[PDB]
């Protein structure tokens, strides 16, 4: 036998180049470094959710990881039935449950940083608009736009953010279509926050550049710089809003493994903890740009600047 961590996805697969991938990599590192084991199951439909989480709980594993906000209901109900099983919910808040720990991220703060990068790049071409494609808007998803918009405005209040919602994290065909719509309108920079769907946005940006259009995309979850290489050397990825869901998974799995599981707590992984932000190295960002970004970053961490949780269009 061994200590086992089981992961349940709510959409797409572990090869999504972003969110599911980060979570699985984290659980995988935990396992490999501690001689433990791990496995996962994919569940695209919500009627598949409770059955997936329950089978894992029934195997009495070390920790069941619910990857994504679509799983919150199934987890609240499943964890009710299986009080002796530990559950970790990634990307949504679950409190008042001793056997549930939830990890959320200060993605508004991280997104502020790539908004600064987006605005500076847009200004370079004399653009007064930048694009934003998000997979869904439920749960904590709005934090991305709220922060992206704040970062853009911190550079130039006259630059407008144009938003498209895909209503799915697993349709790259739709991501590509929404990206073409935005680029066709004149936008030269798009921040994609759409998981698997986002891979279609990155593909459109690569196709566009090859086609002679000076466009850019900003990645998410992972450092997606290499995914954007289009001519052998250069990349269309301006930078990425990295989100260490892998560290969160790895750390909480280790806590469960060691007997220090913080049940009943919803833990925030932020900019200060370096759980969100931009990659260490950014080939497409100048030193001047990096300078401005790090300056904002320090101010947000020190709380000299508080990043909003909802964008202007979503505030009363
Ligand atoms: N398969 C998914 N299920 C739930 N949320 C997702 C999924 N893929 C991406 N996301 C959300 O969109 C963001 C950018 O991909 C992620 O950090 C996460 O918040």
């Amino acid at each position: 036998g061994d200590f086992v961590v089981g992961m349940v996805t709510d959409s797409g697969d572990i090869d999504d180049k972003s969110f599911n991938q980060q979570v699985w990599e984290g659980i995988s590192r935990f396992a490999q470094e501690n001689n433990a084991k791990c496995k996962y199951v994919t569940a695209s439909t919500d009627a598949e959710y409770v059955p997936s989480l329950s089978a894992f709980a029934d195997e009495n594993m070390g920790l069941v990881v619910a990857c994504g906000s679509f799983l919150v209901e199934a987890v609240i109900e499943t964890s009710a039935r299986f009080p002796k099983q530990k559950f970790l919910v990634i990307d949504a808040v679950v409190q008042d449950r001793d056997n549930v720990v939830s990890a959320v991220f200060g993605q508004n703060e991280g997104s502020f940083l790539v908004g600064v990068a987006a605005a500076l790049k847009a200004k370079e071409a004399g653009k007064s608009a930048v694009g934003f494609i998000v997979g869904m808007e439920l749960g904590m998803m709005p934090l991305f736009e709220a922060g992206f918009e704040a970062g853009v405005k911190a550079v130039d209040p006259d630059i407008q953010v144009v938003v498209e919602v895909a209503n799915t994290f697993s349709d790259p065909q739709k991501g590509q279509a929404l990206a073409a719509k935005l680029y066709d309108s004149g936008v030269n920079v798009i921040f994609q926050v759409a998981g698997g769907t986002g891979n279609g946005v990155i593909k459109e940006a690569r196709d566009r550049r090859l086609n002679g259009q000076d466009v850019w995309v900003i990645g998410v979850d992972r450092d997606q710089y290499m995914d954007g290489v289009y001519d052998g050397s250069k990349s269309v990825v301006l930078t990425s809003m990295v989100k260490r869901a892998d560290v969160a998974a790895e750390r909480i799995s280790k806590m469960a493994y060691d007997g220090s599981f913080p049940g009943g707590q919803s833990i925030m992984f932020g900019l200060e903890d370096k759980a969100v932000g931009i990659p260490e190295e950014n080939p497409n960002l100048s030193s001047a740009v990096m300078e401005k970004i790090r300056s904002f970053e320090e101010k947000i961490v020190s709380k000299e600047i508080v990043v909003p949780v909802r964008s202007a269009r979503m505030m009363n």
